[PDB]
């Protein structure tokens, strides 16, 4: 009847919250001095700066249901005004990526033949049978070379900060592969799905807008921490678990000393590496599978500027293609996107450095990373002004990379867990990277847990 949750990030918090709110007592244990994991918002120099994640697309019911059952729905905030535009640095300058098919055809985002090739997606050849094809392979077949080389690579780097050649399209973009399976052409599927909904309320309708909370994403975690209370233990590192008449025994280190705990079922919300260490003495082959999940390191450089030292930049931000051979991945554009996250007309840039193709840059110190960010923002965006604020967050264990073979690996992980009753896994490593995905998967697990 009692459950233990290892890891105090969103995956773990949401699982623990959903279990309690359905009549199942849960205990959560977190290594750090604080809950949240990657998610964290800091109040510094008149700004609200984000540790990692900045926003979520307001299109997931599970994250709405979580916000409702936590009295947060009125604190959600439009990714406000300014540019709905986004930019890609390609061929010498920042270029607006168009939002509509007619605008795209007249755009200069790609050369004429390359634009016409995207329209030729209607004649996309069949997908390779029984092959877990790469995102880049998917791109060349559907979109043409230029579109995948500049546009698809941008979307990819914006979400996973990874290698477009290594990422599995089935694991990273499941709805695109499903679309492909059903209609071959994506344009065809869009035309047909548009016809389907056109041929016939009660609660509302989700906008899909880029959203956050009024005090940043910290609002969600502070609301989770408060909802769990004494069930959420901070500075409690689990460093062992074993069987015991069904059931499970956790070895926990809290206030410098050793402690033990017996529970009916265990839920592991820790990153792949930390979870593998725990699974090792239990099943070496399963631990190997979990340990095989690659992570791309990433560092975020925040650069704040005094009101009037530079103009407010247009749009949600810009991304830079790997082929441009640059040391930065892109920037937001946070003050523009969410005005309330900056006071007194100050302008905030949140630059992203590293990814799967440049993991070595994240090892450098904070002053070197700040220097890097300024040089690139000068060469690409034309920002010459001196920053009045500078804050750097490094994640050596960054974003999990859903590379080729990932989907069959998660299947092998699932099959191995069935031989170990009462043991469960969630987290960004497995079946979704974003906040929305973690929240959804967390709720689904908790529901299925009451069996
Ligand atoms: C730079 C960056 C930007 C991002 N931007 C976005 C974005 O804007 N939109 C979006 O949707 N997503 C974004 N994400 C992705 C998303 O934030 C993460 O994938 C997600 O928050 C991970 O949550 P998690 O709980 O699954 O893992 P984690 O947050 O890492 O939680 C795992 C926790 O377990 C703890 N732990 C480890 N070992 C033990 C132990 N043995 N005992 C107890 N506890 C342990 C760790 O301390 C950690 O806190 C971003 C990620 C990064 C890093
Ligand atoms: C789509 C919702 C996010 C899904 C899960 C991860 C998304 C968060 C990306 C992690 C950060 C990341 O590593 O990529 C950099 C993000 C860049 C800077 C921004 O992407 C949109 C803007 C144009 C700007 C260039």
């Amino acid at each position: 009847m009692n459950v233990a949750v290892v890891g105090g990030g969103i995956s773990g918090l949401a699982v623990a919250h959903h279990l309690r709110s359905r009549g199942t007592d849960a205990v959560l244990l977190e290594s750090s001095a604080r809950l949240g994991g990657a998610v964290g918002t800091h109040a510094l120099a008149g700004y609200l700066v984000e540790q990692g994640p900045n926003s979520f697309l307001d299109r997931e019911p599970a994250t709405r249901a979580l916000a409702a059952a936590l009295n947060l729905e009125g604190r959600i905030r439009a990714a406000d005004p300014a540019a709905k535009r986004r930019y890609v640095y390609t061929r010498g300058r920042l270029r607006s990526v168009p939002a509509s098919p007619p605008a795209f055809l007249a755009s200069d985002i790609l050369p004429l033949g390359a634009r016409l090739r995207v329209a030729g997606e209607l004649f996309s050849r069949r997908a390779p049978e029984g092959v877990d094809e790469s995102l880049a392979a998917f791109g060349r077949r559907h979109l043409g070379h230029r579109a995948t080389q500049v546009l698809l690579d941008a979307v990819q780097t914006g979400i996973y900060a990874g290698d477009v050649e290594q990422l599995s399209v089935a694991a990273t973009f499941p709805m695109l592969v499903k679309m492909e399976r059903e209609h071959r052409s994506l344009i065809l599927g869009a035309i047909r799905a548009q016809k389907a909904q056109r041929q016939a309320g009660t609660a509302p309708k989700l906008s899909g807008a880029l959203s956050t909370f009024d005090g940043g994403l910290q609002v969600l975690i502070d609301a989770l921490a408060a909802s769990l209370g004494d069930a959420a233990h901070v500075g409690a590192r689990v460093e062992g678990l074993a069987r015991e008449d069904g059931g499970w025994r956790l070895i926990i280190e809290e206030h410098g000393r050793r402690a033990e705990l017996s529970v009916a079922q265990v839920v592991l919300a820790a990153p792949a590496h930390a979870t593998a260490k725990l699974l090792r003495p239990l099943d070496d082959a399963l631990a190997a599978l979990v340990a095989g999940i690659a992570y791309a390191p990433i560092a975020v450089v925040h650069l704040g500027f005094d009101a009037g030292t530079l103009p407010a930049p247009d749009g949600f931000g810009f991304l830079v293609p790997a082929e441009e051979q640059r040391r930065m991945l892109g920037a937001i554009h946070a003050s523009t996107t969410f005005p309330f996250r900056a006071e007194g007309g100050r302008v905030l840039y949140s630059c992203m450095v590293g990814g799967a193709r440049q993991p070595g840059l994240v090892e450098q110190d904070e002053d070197a990373l700040a220097a890097l960010a300024r040089e690139e923002l000068k060469a690409l965006a034309g920002v010459t002004a001196r920053p009045s604020f500078t804050r750097v967050f490094r994640w050596p264990l960054g974003i999990p990379q859903y590379n080729l073979g990932h989907l069959e690996r998660v299947a092998a992980i699932d099959a191995a867990l069935q031989r170990l009753p009462g043991l469960h896994l969630i987290g960004n490593a497995y079946k979704g990277v974003g906040l929305n995905d973690c929240i959804r998967n967390a709720a689904q697990l908790a529901d299925a847990l009451v069996a």
